[PDB]
């Protein structure tokens, strides 16, 4: 960390490291959105 | 000599010169002023 590793914090033997990360959340609600469309209905012409 | 070479003394026919020189002094007391600071502590970042 740049702002927390000051010249006075390092002089007391304090040096700071930042570890940011993201967990793997459990997919407890997998949503599926089904739609019936007529976009590829003209695909049965050739 | 600036303060002695006058116009009234030029008629006397006696002009004045000065030979000054600064002699090399022996270093009989070589002091060292060593200090510990915290100026370059932020240099330890990358």
């Amino acid at each position: 960390d740049p702002d927390l590793n000051s010249a006075s914090q390092l002089a007391q033997g304090k040096v700071y490291w930042n570890i940011r990360f993201t967990d793997v959340p459990p997919a407890e609600n997998p949503n599926f959105r089904v739609e019936v469309t007529d976009q590829w209905l003209t695909e049965v012409l050739d």
